[PDB]
């Protein structure tokens, strides 16, 4: 629980699912990222109870909650700050000009946090490269893990929602809603696709409806230039038919410093 008294708001960041974001120092000092989460857009006393155990996930590659503001509305969540923001248009910026190995260290940081929400037993639901921020070090984290739970628009929690994460989401989650670990390790295939694609759009020729039914008959994202062979059986090893048949991250990791060493 953070004294409110001890936030300064300095400028915003954008908008996300829960209303603006804003950068601001926390006492005086540190760098922060501040939700403020727009009234009627979150189930609210879900999220607070439920706060610490996301408040223990703690891990290099993810981004940190360092509290909340639960005693007011609109309620605060301060977390970590990430200096270049978002992933998806880092990798659309032609300037950063990026080598191979930097694109497979960007998969390698979020592989990292993954891996570790995976042995807490923990879904992010939404992970993608919009999901995903870049800091001072051009170091990427995944970013709010586990807060599609609380969002309360239905074309957000919908399958068939305008907003709902068609492009990221395997055949059982679109058909079924069977989300498990295999169901984030699919939109981790879509995600190293978006990093190797420099932030194409998944399925770029086709709409939701279209994806859903492509993925429904066997077939995939075709290989991004910039990605190798064995990158790509690393990507294409996440979208497996069978759930039961994909990669666990560990795996994944295991893969991706292989391909490191190699090429
Ligand atoms: C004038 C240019 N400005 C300065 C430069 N630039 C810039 C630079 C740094 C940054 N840095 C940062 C931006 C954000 C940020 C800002 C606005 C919205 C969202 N966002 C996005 C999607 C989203 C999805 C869900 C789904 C699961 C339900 C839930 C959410 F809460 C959100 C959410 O809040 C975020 C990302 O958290 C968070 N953090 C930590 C940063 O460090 N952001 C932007 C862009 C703006």
């Amino acid at each position: 629980e953070i004294d409110p008294k001890d936030l300064t708001f300095l400028k915003e960041l954008g908008t996300g699912q829960f209303g603006v974001v804003k950068y601001g120092k926390w006492r005086g000092q540190y760098d922060v990222a501040i939700k403020m989460i727009k009234e009627g857009s979150m189930s609210e006393d879900e999220f607070i109870e439920e706060a610490k155990v996301m408040m223990n996930l703690s891990h290099e590659k993810l981004v940190q909650l360092y509290g909340v503001c639960t005693k007011q509305r609109p309620i605060f969540i301060i977390t970590e700050y990430m200096a270049n923001g978002c992933l998806l248009n880092y990798l659309r910026e032609a300037r950063h000009a990026f080598q191979t190995q930097q694109l497979l260290e960007m998969c390698k940081d979020v592989c990292e946090a993954m891996e570790y929400l995976e042995s807490k037993q923990f879904l992010h639901r939404d992970l993608a490269a919009r999901n995903c921020l870049v800091n001072d070090q051009g170091v990427v984290k995944v970013s709010d893990f586990g807060l599609s739970r609380y969002v309360l628009d239905d074309e957000y929690t919908s399958s068939v929602g305008s907003k709902f994460p068609v492009r990221w989401s395997p055949p059982e989650v679109l058909m079924y809603s069977k989300f498990s670990s295999k169901s984030d390790i699919w939109a981790f295939g879509v995600l190293m696709w978006e990093i190797y694609s420099l932030g194409k759009m998944p399925y770029e020729r086709f709409t939701n409806s279209e994806t859903a039914e492509h993925i429904a008959q066997g077939l995939r994202l075709y290989r991004p230039h910039l990605a190798s062979a064995a990158v790509y059986t690393i990507m294409y090893s996440c979208w497996h038919e069978k759930a039961d048949e994909r990669p666990t991250f560990k795996i994944l990791l295991s893969n991706i410093l292989d391909v490191m060493d190699e090429e």
